């Protein structure tokens, strides 16, 4: 029998109660359908399968344009030292992000240069250190960049990596890094931890060298009521929970303060568990919709699991005042949360336009729960990333979804293709309010689009940021790895269609399963 809640939204749903099975009746009177939000905005069921709907549908407005596969080519820069084996290699370049403005942004120059901080590694290998790069700023050419080497040096190991995070000018002109620091030294974990150290660069004669690295030490890695922490993790962790404290994006808002935004899991403030099936507020949709995915979640173990483990948060605190030396001030609840629906959401980047602040994130659909919206994505693109983004009029005020449901960039080709996509990281343009370049590396990694073809950067392209809080991607184009947009920068020619975005025999290529899951 239905308690009277359960009997309330049986009925709005338009759905006969006779029709219930007993383990569905005992679902509803187990829901909680009164649980106030906690602070900031959640993705929620409803988000999430809308997100996945719009991939599918493959709209223009969001989906990530065509790239001319003909043109794509591995980047010089890449074919470098390598950080653990110092010897000469050609890398996967991925995760990657500009040292910029604090205050505004946009591409730093220093000292007439452009830098450039990027996660690179050999194929195949554990082996994850981010690397500066330098080219003049403004330069639009992929093979003018150069690679300066490893921050941390050569002698490098997998018991210590680095992963992504950001980076920007200080007052006086050196570069505070923020990176995650990750120690796998306990039963090979990727126990990770936002870091922070302080770059000195000396320039000579069109080259650019790295000096010293100073102040390098632990920021924050979580708490355990606003964030998860390590110690929580591995409490509880049997294969099906994630770990996240990483991809920390510095940021100085108006008045004066520093704040991380990062990636990382909800802690006890609102954490993963099975109860967050029966939390109201997860699902987001009508009566019919909710009651509709509690009975599709129950019915599946994985989904269900998924469920039970998911809660992704992007992240934010406020650092103390000094510049080279960053310890946390203040923590606050997260900005966006997705308990119930996504165990990982990435790269998070804020972006200031005109009052607004534009939060962006780029996401694998296939880290959430909902298995037949990421299973759909992949049967009809071939793939399941996307970016998604949400708005606020503080930094740390309430973000609400662009797009309805925070959907801004859908993948459009598959996975296993050369011109694929990831890490979608948006920055301003220069004298533009409504326009961000979004840049991505290309070719996902370890050899999984052919021979010789190696992670890189993409050609960027301009999305456009609307005053009624939706974006649409526009046909404007770069060189690859063009992180600086201005009216010397577009290349009509690299923008494809869906027949040359592929390489011959791409369309008829075996899916790599496990990369798409
Ligand atoms: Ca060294
Ligand atoms: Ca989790
Ligand atoms: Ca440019």
């Amino acid at each position: 029998k239905l308690n009277k809640d359960a009997e309330n939204v049986v009925k709005k749903a338009g759905i006969d109660p006779n029709s219930l099975t007993d383990d569905q009746i005992k679902a509803l009177n187990k829901m909680n359908f009164s649980k106030a939000a906690k602070s900031g905005t959640q993705m929620t069921y409803n988000d999430f399968q809308k997100i996945a709907d719009t991939l599918i549908k493959q709209d223009g407005r969001y989906t990530v344009p065509f790239f001319k596969a003909s043109e794509i080519k591995n980047m010089p820069a890449a074919t470098t030292k390598d950080a653990q084996t110092n010897t000469i290699e050609p890398l996967d370049v991925w995760d990657s992000w500009p040292v910029q403005d604090v205050r505004t942004g946009q591409v730093a120059n220093w000292n007439g240069y452009q830098l450039v901080i990027a996660m690179m590694g050999i194929p195949n290998q554990n082996d994850n250190h981010i690397y500066l790069l330098y080219n003049k700023y403004g330069d639009n050419e992929l093979s003018h960049w150069k690679n300066v080497g490893p921050i941390f040096g050569y002698n490098s190991t997998a018991v210590s990596q680095e992963w992504s995070g950001s980076a920007v000018l200080n007052s006086d002109n050196s570069i505070q890094l923020f990176y995650t620091r990750v120690d796998t030294s306990d039963n090979n974990t990727n126990h990770q931890k936002i870091a922070s150290a302080t770059l000195y660069l000396t320039d000579n004669n069109g080259n650019v060298s790295l000096a010293q690295v100073a102040n390098d030490h632990i920021v924050f890695e979580g708490d355990g009521y606003y964030y998860q922490t390590y110690d929580q993790w591995k409490a509880t962790n049997k294969g099906a929970d994630n770990i996240a404290m990483r991809d920390a994006h510095v940021i100085e808002d108006d008045n004066g303060d520093r704040y991380l935004v990062f990636e990382a899991s909800t802690g006890l403030e609102n954490y993963q568990g099975e109860d967050q099936i029966y939390n109201w507020l997860n699902y987001g949709g009508d009566d019919a919709f909710n009651i509709k995915s509690l009975f599709r979640i129950l019915s599946n173990d994985d989904i269900k699991s998924r469920a039970t483990w998911a809660n992704a948060a992007i992240g934010i605190l406020k650092l103390n005042k000094d510049e080279k030396n960053p310890k946390v001030a203040e923590l606050y609840s997260p900005l966006i949360s997705a308990p119930m629906v996504s165990d990982e959401i990435e790269r998070p980047n804020v972006v200031k336009l005109g009052n607004k602040y534009y939060l962006f994130a780029a996401t694998r659909l296939n880290r959430g729960s909902n298995d037949d919206a990421w299973m759909n994505a992949n049967y009809a693109v071939g793939d399941n990333v996307a970016m998604v983004g949400y708005v606020a009029d503080s930094l740390t005020g309430s973000y609400k979804p662009l797009n309805d449901s925070g959907v801004v960039l859908t993948a459009s080709v598959p996975a296993n293709w050369r011109t694929a996509t990831y890490s979608y990281y948006a920055v301003p343009v220069a004298g533009k309010d409504d326009q961000v370049l979004v840049t991505s590396y290309m070719t996902n990694r370890n050899g999984v689009a052919g021979k010789g073809m190696d992670s890189t950067w993409a050609p960027s392209f301009l999305l456009q940021i609307n005053p009624d809080n939706t974006t649409t991607v526009l046909a404007k184009m770069t060189n690859q790895g063009d992180w600086i947009w201005d009216d010397s920068s577009e290349n009509l020619d690299m923008i494809g269609d869906l027949d040359s975005a592929a390489l011959p025999g791409e369309r008829d290529k075996p899916v790599d399963w496990d990369l798409i899951g």
